[PDB]
C-alpha cells in the first residue's frame, strides 16, 4: 500500500478575461496512491501544452483541483488489464501534474459548458519521432493543433488556386499551418498579427499581406485593413477571433465562400457577446459556415493520414511547424502567461517539457 | 409599328422598415412604344407575385421607376431572333407592370446591394398545368418559392428519421413546404405562426408544435417555448426570420446540426441590426450554416427535376400547395400589404391575377 510525492498545480482562483497565472494557480504537493486498479496506470508526465483554450477551462475548474491540460505521459506501472505496458507512451489530458494515476478512458466534462468528452489516450510511436519531428509534437502539429488545421483543410475548406484566404489570429500553430496549407493550394493569404515582428514572421511563412490587429482596432478600420489586403473579397475565412475583425470579413464574402468557426479569443477571453448581425449578409454569398470541434477527428484512421501528410510536409521542409519548449514544471504558469499578453517572442505552440 | 397604353406601378417614395404600400406606389399610364428589336418580345402580365423580398428591391428601385416582381407572361409578339414566339407563356421578373418590352435575356441589377442577375425568362408549358397544378403554380410550388424549399432538402439539409426541425416563418409557401418535406423524412417538424388560425393550419398540414411568434416577444420566452417544442434540441434549422428567434435556437444546437438562411425578416423588415454573437454557439454542436440564394438552382435540369419530384406529389394530395389568387391590378399593393399587416387570412402563396 504505497504512495509517492507528486507536484500539481491548481486553481486557487477564478478571474475572467486574461488570466494573471501567477494568481490563478498556486503549486501544491500531493501524496498519491499508487495501488493500481485492475486497468488503471500510474504515469509520469514528461511535457505539458499551454493553450488559450485553457482559460475557459480554468473558469470551470473546481477551485482547488489541478489544472486540466494536454500532455505526454510514460507509463510507470499498470494493472493487469491497462490499456498500455510500463514504458509506454500516451498523449492525453494529464494536467499540470507531475504524475498521476488514470485508466485512460473517455472521461466527460462535467463541469464544462457543454457535455465534452475528453479523448482516451493515444499510444504514441517511437518510430512516427526524429530531430526534424521530435516527440514532442503530440502536442502541436502531431497533435491536437495539426489536427484541426489538417482536418480543417482536408475535411472541410477546399481551397482552389486563386482564393483569397483569410486567417485570424495567424501567429499561432494553427493560424500558421491553415495558412500555408492554403498557400500550396494556391491562395492569396492574408492574416491578422499582433506586431512588426510577428507580421514579418508571418510573411516568411509565405502569407501574403498581415494585418496588425492593434492598430484596426475596430470593424471600421478592420474593413479597411481587409479591402486593401483582399481587393477581390474573401473566398475562405479560418475564424480564431471572432468580434470586429470577423465582422469585417462578413462584410466582404465572395459567392460560394466557407468560414471555419475554430475559436472565438474575442468573446471567449474579451466578453464581447453582443454585434453586428451576420447572418443577414451570407444568403446571397451562399457562405457556409461550420463550426470546428477537432476533437471528432481523433480517431486512428485520421492520426495516420496526418503523420503520412502533414509528417511529411514538416520532413521535406515544405512546411514550418515550429514550437517553444520552455523547461521546468514550476514554469508551467510562466510559459501559460506568455500566450496572452506576452505573445512577444513566442512562435508556434509553446510546451513545457518537465 | 405602333403604341399601346399599359399601366404601371412606380415606385414615388422610399419608406423604410414595414412598407406602406399606398404611400410607396403610385399607378400611372404609360406608353409604350410596340416597335420591336430584332429579339425583343412584347408580353402581356398574367399573374404576378407579391412577397417579403420586394421590400428590400423597393428601397434599391429609383424614384420612378416601375416595381419589380416575379410575374407569369405571355408573347403578343415577338421579332424575328427573339427567344419565343407569341402565344408562348413565361416566367420571368416581369414586375408590377400590365405590359413591357423585354428580350428575356439576363439582366445585371444595377443598383443591388449585392451584383445580383435575374434569370433569363423560363418558357412554360401548359401540358405541364392541369386543374390540380394550375398554371399559377410557376409562382409558387413550381416557380421561385418551390424551388427554393426543395433545393434546400435536396440539396443541402439531409433530413433523418428522428430529427428535430425547426421553421421560423412556417405560415407561407417556403416554410409550409419545407415542414411537409422534412415531415415526409420522418423528423418532429416544429414551426412559427402568427394566429391560431394559422397555427391550426400547419398543425392540420402535419406539424407538431407550432409557436406564436407574437406572444414570444423575446430571445428568453422564444427559447422556454422552443425547450417545450423541442425537448431534444435542434438538428435543422430553415430560417426566415433572423432576430430573436433565431437566438434562441442557436442556444439549443444539436451535434452535427444544419442551419439554412433563407431570410432575416428581423434585420430586413424590422430593422434589428444588432444581437448575440452567434458564432460562438456553434463551433461544439459541429453546426453547419449554408446561405439560400435559390437562383442559384434555376436550371432546366433542376425544373424538371422539381416537377416530377413535387408535381407528383402535389397532383396526388400528398403535399399541399394552397395559393391566394387576388384579382385585379389595381389591387397589387394592397395584396403586396397584407404580407405585412393582414396575414391572417392569407393561405400559402400570395399572387395577383391580372
Ligand atoms: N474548436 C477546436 O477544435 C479548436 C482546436 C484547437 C484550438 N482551438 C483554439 O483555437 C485557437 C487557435 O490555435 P493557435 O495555436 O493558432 O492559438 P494562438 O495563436 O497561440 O493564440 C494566441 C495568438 O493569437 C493572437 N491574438 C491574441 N489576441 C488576438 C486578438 N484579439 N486578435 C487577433 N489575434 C490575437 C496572438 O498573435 P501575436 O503573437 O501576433 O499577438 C497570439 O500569438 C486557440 O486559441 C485554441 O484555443 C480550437
Ligand atoms: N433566399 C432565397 O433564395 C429566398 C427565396 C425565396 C424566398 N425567400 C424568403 O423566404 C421567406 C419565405 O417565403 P414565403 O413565400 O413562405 O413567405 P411568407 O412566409 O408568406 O412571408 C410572410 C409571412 O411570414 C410571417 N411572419 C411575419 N413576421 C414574422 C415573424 N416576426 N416571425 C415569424 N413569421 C413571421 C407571416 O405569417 P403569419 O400569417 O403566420 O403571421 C406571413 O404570412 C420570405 O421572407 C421570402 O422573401 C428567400
Ligand atoms: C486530450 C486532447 C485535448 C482535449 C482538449 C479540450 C480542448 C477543447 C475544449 C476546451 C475548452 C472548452 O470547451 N471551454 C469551454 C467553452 C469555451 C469556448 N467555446 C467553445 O465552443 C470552445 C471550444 O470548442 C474549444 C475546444 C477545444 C479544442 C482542443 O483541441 C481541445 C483539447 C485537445 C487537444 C471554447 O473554448
Ligand atoms: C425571376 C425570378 C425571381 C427573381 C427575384 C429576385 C429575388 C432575390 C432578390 C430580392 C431582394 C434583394 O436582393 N434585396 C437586397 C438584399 C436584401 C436581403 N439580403 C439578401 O441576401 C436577400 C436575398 O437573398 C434575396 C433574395 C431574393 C430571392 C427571390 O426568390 C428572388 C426572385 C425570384 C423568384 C434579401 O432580401
Amino acid at each position: 500500500l504505497g504512495s509517492m510525492k507528486t507536484e500539481r498545480w491548481v486553481v486557487r482562483e477564478h478571474v475572467e478575461g486574461v488570466p494573471d497565472a501567477a494568481r490563478i494557480y498556486e503549486k501544491v504537493e500531493t501524496e498519491l496512491n499508487t495501488r493500481l486498479g485492475e486497468e488503471q496506470m500510474l504515469l509520469k508526465t514528461l511535457y505539458v501544452s499551454v493553450d488559450p483554450y485553457l482559460q475557459g477551462i480554468c473558469l470551470d475548474t473546481p477551485i482547488g483541483d489541478h489544472m486540466g491540460a494536454d500532455s505526454i505521459m510514460q507509463v510507470l506501472d499498470a494493472g493487469p488489464n491497462a490499456p498500455f505496458r510500463p514504458g509506454d507512451l500516451v498523449q492525453g489530458f494529464g494536467g499540470w501534474r507531475t504524475h498521476l494515476v488514470s485508466d485512460g478512458k473517455p472521461k466527460l466534462w462535467q463541469t464544462g459548458t457543454f457535455p465534452m468528452v475528453f479523448p482516451a489516450y493515444r499510444k504514441l510511436d517511437l518510430r512516427h519521432y526524429d530531430d526534424a519531428l521530435p516527440l514532442s509534437t503530440a502536442l502541436g502539429v502531431m497533435g491536437g493543433p495539426g489536427m484541426t488545421a489538417w482536418g480543417t483543410m482536408t475535411k472541410f475548406m477546399q481551397v482552389r488556386p486563386g482564393d483569397t484566404v483569410v486567417v485570424s489570429g495567424a501567429s499561432g500553430m494553427i493560424g500558421t499551418l491553415v495558412g500555408q496549407m492554403a498557400k500550396r493550394a494556391g491562395a492569396r493569404v492574408v492574416g491578422t498579427a499582433g506586431s512588426a515582428g510577428k507580421a514579418r514572421y508571418l510573411s516568411q511563412l509565405g502569407f501574403d499581406a498581415v494585418i496588425d490587429y492593434k492598430l484596426a482596432d475596430d470593424a471600421d478600420k478592420m474593413r479597411e485593413a481587409l479591402r486593401e489586403a483582399a481587393p477581390d473579397g474573401v473566398d475562405k475565412y479560418f475564424d480564431s477571433i471572432g468580434g470586429s475583425v470577423t465582422d469585417a470579413v462578413f462584410s466582404m464574402l465572395n459567392v460560394g465562400s466557407q468560414v471555419a468557426v475554430c475559436w472565438q479569443w474575442a468573446t471567449q477571453v474579451q466578453r464581447d457577446y453582443h454585434g453586428p448581425r451576420l447572418l443577414p449578409y451570407i444568403m446571397f454569398p451562399r457562405a457556409t459556415i461550420r463550426g470546428i470541434f477537432s476533437l471528432e477527428w481523433f480517431t486512428e484512421q485520421n492520426w495516420s493520414a496526418l503523420h503520412e501528410e502533414l509528417g511529411g510536409l514538416v520532413r521535406r521542409q515544405e512546411l514550418v511547424a515550429h514550437e517553444t519548449v520552455q523547461d521546468g514544471f514550476e514554469h508551467i504558469p510562466a510559459a501559460y502567461q506568455t500566450l496572452f499578453s506576452a505573445s512577444e517572442s513566442n512562435r508556434g505552440k509553446v510546451l513545457v517539457r518537465v
